[PDB]
């Protein structure tokens, strides 16, 4: 199994200054979680960061497995607040060389890697497991294959907090009272062809049968829909005020292109057609 380096790397080695015109400073790229009404993009996002890093019984001196770090705001914050040795894995280049920065400047003594690697190359013991918004990358063909290695590299008391957006059949979408749907599938395209080439959106009950078949428990579905709309829409309008910045850049081809995918998604979740959920899997 070849990681999909291309596909993943057409869309995040774009241009690390282009995504810093749209996401909060820790660059983290998933739903945030807005725990408290007022809270800014970046508490929101750290929020989300806690509430994942707290599901999974962190100890000092652990080896947490970050598969799919992106710029590492959740790798780095595992060291800092709970103390414990980290390994990021990501296909994109530039979010290799980006966090590879953070650990060589860092001054906090715990052991940190990240490897320009995927899951797939990657067979080393871990204490826990974390992966924020990767999975939509994997591909249905190989979910099995990730649980199973998941399943392998945990200890006995294991945990791997899966993060991942879901969606509903085009198909029996239409029985939910849900309009659109051609819409819906023509958006879906557009996602897949010009925004996340290879991307594709597992179902709640995928998840569950992929974790359920490689040994793991589901103790806890939490889902994070409402939180993904503001998220949304306050990535988009940043991006709209840093206009002018995201032309040059890039071209203008980009830039509506971007906000066509930002808008877009973000009235997805409002409606419901698509949802994000953390997966508690316990070994
Ligand atoms: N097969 C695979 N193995 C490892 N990382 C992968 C992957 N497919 C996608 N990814 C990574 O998952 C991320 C999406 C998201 C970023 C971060 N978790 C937050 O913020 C990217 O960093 C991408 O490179
Ligand atoms: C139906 C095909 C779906 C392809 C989905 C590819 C998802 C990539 C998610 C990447 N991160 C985690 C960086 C988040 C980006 C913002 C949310 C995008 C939601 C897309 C929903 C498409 C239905």
């Amino acid at each position: 199994l070849k990681p999909h380096f291309a596909n993943v790397q057409a869309h995040y080695d774009l241009s690390d200054d282009f995504f810093r015109l749209f996401l909060d400073p820790t660059q983290t790229y998933s739903c945030a979680y807005f725990e408290r009404d007022d809270m800014t993009l970046q508490e929101a996002q750290i929020a989300k960061i806690d509430l994942a890093l707290g599901k999974l019984g962190l100890q000092p001196g652990m080896t947490l497995l970050d598969v799919g770090c992106g710029w590492g705001a959740t790798m780095m914050r595992a060291v800092e607040k709970y103390d414990v040795n980290v390994v990021g894995l990501t296909l994109s280049k530039n979010q290799a060389n980006h966090v590879q920065q953070l650990v060589a400047n860092s001054e906090n003594l715990r052991s940190k890697r990240v490897l320009l690697a995927g899951w797939e190359q990657f067979d080393e013991p871990v204490d826990r497991i974390v992966s924020i918004g990767a999975f939509e990358h994997f591909g249905h063909e190989r979910y099995d294959a990730f649980f199973s290695l998941a399943h392998r590299l945990l200890p006995a008391d294991g945990v791997m907090l899966l993060h991942t957006i879901t969606g509903l059949h085009p198909k029996e979408i239409h029985e939910r009272g849900l309009p659109m749907s051609f819409t819906f599938a023509r958006f879906l395209k557009f996602i897949v062809t010009e925004i996340f080439p290879g991307g594709r959106l597992p179902s709640i009950p995928m998840v569950q049968e992929c974790a359920s078949a490689n040994g793991f428990t589901v103790t806890r579905v939490q889902s994070l829909q409402p939180h993904y709309a503001k998220t949304l829409d306050l990535w988009s309008a940043a991006l709209q005020a840093n206009k002018g910045q995201a032309i040059a850049l890039q071209s203008e081809e980009v830039y509506e292109r971007y906000m066509k995918y930002l808008t877009g998604c973000a009235e997805m979740f409002r409606i419901g057609y698509i949802d994000v959920n953390q997966f508690t899997c316990q070994k």
